[PDB]
């Protein structure tokens, strides 16, 4: 059971301040004791979404009212959501490769689903034209799973697309966020939108630990009202874990962590490459690691993703394929997510990576 | 800003063991600190389930494996996922009065829903003969919100109906199960089910905190494989709240609570139906008393339920009335929960419900 970790699911915990978190939760419980034997607001406690709302108007640029926001035990439950605020017959288009997760979720629903390759720039707006769809699912920060940034130029055009009709939606999910290594960080399409065509979408599994289950979502004045007239919702997210994630907010023990796990997160990818490259003697592709916890490589072998995937499992290494994340030849590609991933295993995992592309 | 509560969506806080419930979130913490990095499995940490399991075994004698639970972060996103596993084109059957929510959401996912009046032995076999529904909704240890207990020999009946013929399905909602006062306490319809045709529901919102928002539900092997080919599901409850759970099970915290509780509501209710009947000099009809954290009282006035619901809210009374739970005269009929009901509130309560129901 000496497992090393590649995946893109997870987050560090060996520097997370579990400590800080718990001072946090009990100061948070003192203080609102008496509201924790009723229920949350049915969109999440009104001071934690104004907490959420600060934050993300200073690092993402998003601009709204804590009253648009709706919290969110996981992206799926607020999609879910969603897509009942939306039009029913509505075309949703998602990126292709995406997270096939949510394309099972929306197809599972009846929903008609489009794909939309990609280009340097990220979803193609090319493409999207030409398909004419309703409803766009795209991840700009870091494209899940290529890692593709999109630029500001592809964000006016996504933007100008759904402007120039109505009814065309675009939900940007902004999974893998907080950290962007050398290129500055953009705005997000929330923040550039003009039209209001925008839901945003976010979540702290990253920033934080997946098993909090806390995420949210950003709804247009309209879509806000379609909401608020449906009035049976209730709300998913543990009323301690909102009231803790404010303290932890507001007492800027957030800010201390991102600082801190920026550093270390940028420091740990920038060794984990060198000693790939190293070890496959540089017959390594490497792709979409400018941004994102995880990124992408091409090996250069004539063993096939699945036999790959086969004899990593056998050597304790957790690691997924791209062919994970199809909708719908010679390179091998996988998906190398390094958040979990120990520091002392960085060469014993990049090790035991290459007996599995090779076999020795 | 001094409020009273007559609520029944409420815990009461005062005697709820919080430092113990931190404790073991601490304890819990460290020993699996390692998997909070990663997502729980789809249907909950098995061990969770595993203790939910032996509990549920012990005190409503419901039979079954932990792999065919699923966790649970309301009863709501639980129902929502249920209606996914029947048959898309069911009919369901509710209780009438009965839970609003559960309505409008089986409602607004374009399902036929039938009502179904009650007796006083609780949901009427003989309306839902007649009806010929496909899946019954029941809430068996007390109904919501009428408080009526069903007998074992109305639950038989509802169990011979679902075992005639087959696509015919029980959900049992087991809410407010865990406080039988001066009666026995019943077994599940799930434990003397023969043929597999029960999904049991049950929820840690009374006898906990509902803003820890964890739920659990039961399901037949046929509706277990369902489940299993849908892949794409994510868990909803936080998983430190689920490792906390499973440690104040196995610690005999729980038990220990449950014990205590038992004893304060008991008493607490007691002695708000003796205020109750003093202050209105026994001129108030008091049902379904027996089990649960709420009961029923009819007042005999000439003033309607809405202008007393009206008049208790400038005496910052929280209550609500019997029309609340309306799916489809001169005895006004409100709920009167008791759980987050401070004792020392009694007398004061009473005393304002006296001057909302006639004026003075
Ligand atoms: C594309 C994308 N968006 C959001 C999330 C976060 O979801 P939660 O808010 O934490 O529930 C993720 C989730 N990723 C883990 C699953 C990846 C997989 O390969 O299945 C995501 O990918
Ligand atoms: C009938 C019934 N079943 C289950 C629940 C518990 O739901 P959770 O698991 O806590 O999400 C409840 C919920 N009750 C509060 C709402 C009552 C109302 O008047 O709206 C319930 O009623």
């Amino acid at each position: 059971s000496d497992w090393i970790s590649f995946s893109h699911m997870s987050s560090d915990t060996d520097h997370f301040p579990i400590k800080s978190w718990f001072r946090c939760e009990q100061k948070a419980a003192s203080r609102s004791y008496a509201t924790l034997g009723d229920m949350s607001h049915p969109q999440g406690i009104y001071e934690v979404r104004a907490a959420i709302t600060r934050l993300i108007s200073l690092t993402r640029g998003v601009k709204c009212r804590p009253e648009q926001m709706i919290i969110g035990a996981g992206t799926q439950v607020l999609m879910q959501l969603l897509t009942e605020l939306l039009p029913k017959e509505a075309v949703y288009a998602m990126e292709e490769p995406g997270y096939r997760r949510m394309y099972q979720l929306l197809k599972n629903a009846g929903k008609q689903v489009k794909t939309i390759m990609l280009d340097e720039k990220g979803m193609s707006i090319a493409e999207i034209t030409r398909q004419q769809p309703d409803v766009l699912v795209t991840t700009p920060s870091h494209q899940f799973p290529s890692g593709t940034i999109m630029p500001v130029s592809r964000r006016i055009q996504l933007l100008n697309w759904a402007a120039e009709e109505p009814a065309r939606y675009i939900i940007e999910d902004d999974y893998d966020s907080e950290f962007t290594y050398d290129v500055e960080s953009i705005p997000a399409l929330q923040s550039l939108d003009r039209f209001q065509n925008v839901i945003y979408m976010g979540t702290f599994s990253k920033s934080l630990l997946p098993g909090l289950r806390i995420s949210y979502m950003v709804l247009p004045p309209e879509l806000l009202r379609a909401y608020k007239q449906r009035g049976y919702d209730l709300q998913t997210c543990s009323s301690l874990t909102q009231l803790t994630l404010q303290e932890f907010i507001e007492s800027g023990e957030y800010q201390k962590h991102i600082k801190k796990m920026k550093q270390h997160y940028k420091e740990k990818r920038e060794r984990l490459i060198t000693a790939l490259e190293a070890e496959f003697s540089g017959e390594v592709t490497v792709k979409g690691a400018n941004a994102g916890l995880h990124f992408v490589t091409e090996f250069d072998t004539r063993r096939t993703e699945q036999d790959i995937l086969s004899h990593a499992a056998g050597l304790q290494l957790e690691i997924f394929g791209m062919s994970r994340f199809n909708l719908k030849t010679g390179r091998p590609t996988l998906i190398i997510g390094f958040a979990r991933l120990k520091e002392e295993d960085i060469q014993e995992g990049v090790q035991r990576l290459f007996k599995a592309v090779y076999g020795h």
